[PDB]
């Protein structure tokens, strides 16, 4: 075993202690620390060319990102990169610093695979967390390995704000300038009256406002595309049919640059753990319902909107499942919680080996072969 690499026995260890004795967040924040300090193993394998995969010019090196949530205030950005993935959607931040919900506040459940949070949308603040990825920048700007990694940022509203258009503007206008897309995040569940933002009205209004916003922000780019960052939304999954077609019609009219597929949901209630817990669920538990989300919401807009995959992807099969569905991305969280360090590295191999066993020449020729 090569000590410096995720898959090193030494780091399931470490996994299977902190999932067994370790507190959810205590646990996250310490592997942040880890990062942080530049103490993480990293993947040296190089990419297979046949699992790249792109949203429009936006190129990634393979098809897996860290979702938001992750690394909410971008602490160590180059070091979660360096596990494997492809790009990272930093975040989910608000103009201004707050504290979330109280804590306990994340939940694991093993023998499911799923986590239930209600953090409460808790980050350092826009201002901070703009100071924390423009540092990656200089930093990707130096180094040469992660020249070609992404890095979305995802926003939200404070608790308080009335208005969310307010508050994205506002972080739109502090962090844009070093984002290659933004996310805005309207399916949080732990934030009272967001959701209501999916509503076709008020979405269509939110994504407008956020694509102005972008084009009246524009070295000129100091991110990776160095273009202006694209916009995707990222949505609930506790939806019913007409709602998910009229935000499929707003979508295809306010020619949104992409759509994450599911954030948590809140309709699972057979986890025993859970019964007395608030928030989302996250998980093996939500990958059918996403994955179907999924499905939908490629048909509803005509295959015309790239989707980016969140909700229960652990293996190599599951990503495929997110792909022949219509996802052109995926994005992992409780995989990296439940796996480890060797998630990213661990993943792609299973991809790559499902891809080529299936008689797939590239990813890419995957993508909504489920029609
Ligand atoms: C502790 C925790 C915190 C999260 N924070 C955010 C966030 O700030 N913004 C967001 O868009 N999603 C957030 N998520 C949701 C994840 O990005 C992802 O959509 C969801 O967990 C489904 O992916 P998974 O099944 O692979 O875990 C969070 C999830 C967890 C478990
Ligand atoms: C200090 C050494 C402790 C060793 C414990 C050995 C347990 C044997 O499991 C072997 C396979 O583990 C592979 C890595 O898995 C990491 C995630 O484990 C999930 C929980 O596993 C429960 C059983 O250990
Ligand atoms: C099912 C019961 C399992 C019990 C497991 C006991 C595990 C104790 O874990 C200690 C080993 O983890 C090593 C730490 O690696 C993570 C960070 O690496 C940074 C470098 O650290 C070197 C010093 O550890
Ligand atoms: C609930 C929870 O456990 C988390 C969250 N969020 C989390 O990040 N955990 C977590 C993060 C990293 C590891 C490892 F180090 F092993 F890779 C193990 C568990
Ligand atoms: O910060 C949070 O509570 C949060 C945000 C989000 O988008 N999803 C989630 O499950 N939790």
């Amino acid at each position: 075993f090569e000590s410096y690499n995720p898959e090193f026995f030494l780091y399931d260890i470490f996994l299977k202690f902190c999932l067994k004795y370790i507190d959810g967040e205590i646990c996250h924040d310490l592997f942040l620390l880890l990062g942080k300090y530049n103490i993480l193993p990293y993947d040296t394998s190089n990419d297979s060319i046949y699992a790249c995969t792109n949203i429009k010019h936006l190129d990634f090196i393979n098809p897996f990102g860290v979702a938001a949530g992750f690394d909410k205030n971008g602490v160590c950005i180059d070091s979660i990169l360096k596990l494997g993935f492809s790009f990272i959607e930093i975040g989910t931040i608000t103009p201004r610093g707050q504290t979330g919900n109280a804590k306990p506040r994340i939940f694991r459940d093993v023998e499911s695979r799923s986590i239930i949070n209600s953090c409460g949308f808790n980050n350092m603040g826009c201002d901070k967390v703009t100071e924390n990825l423009i540092l990656f920048r200089k930093r990707q700007e130096e180094d040469k390995l992660l020249s070609k990694h992404i890095v979305g940022v995802s926003i939200g509203k404070n608790k308080d704000t009335v208005n969310i258009v307010d508050d994205l503007k506002y972080c739109i206008n502090k962090i844009g300038r070093y984002a290659d897309y933004i996310a805005i995040n309207v399916s949080s569940p732990n934030t009272p009256g967001l959701r209501d933002n999916q509503e076709a009205g008020k979405l269509k209004n939110i994504i407008l406002s956020v694509k102005e916003e972008i084009d009246n922000l524009e070295f000129l780019w100091f991110n990776t595309t160095k273009k202006k960052p694209l916009v995707f939304v990222k949505l609930a999954p506790d939806l019913n049919q007409e709602q998910k077609k009229e935000i499929a019609d707003v979508l295809l009219e306010t020619n949104i640059d992409g759509m994450i597929i599911s954030n948590t949901t809140t309709q699972i209630n057979d986890i025993k753990s859970f019964e007395n817990k608030k928030g989302g669920v996250s998980g093996a538990k939500l990958k059918d319902i996403s994955t179907k989300f999924i499905c939908e919401m490629y048909n509803y807009t005509n295959k015309q909107i790239p989707i980016i995959a969140s909700g229960g992807i652990f293996s190599g099969l599951d990503a495929l499942e997110k792909i022949e569905a219509g996802a052109s991305v995926c994005q992992l969280y409780s995989c990296l919680v439940f796996n480890g360090m060797k998630s990213a590295v661990q993943i792609k191999r299973e991809l790559n080996h499902l891809l080529y066993q299936r008689g797939y020449y590239n990813l890419k020729e995957a993508i909504g072969r489920k029609h």
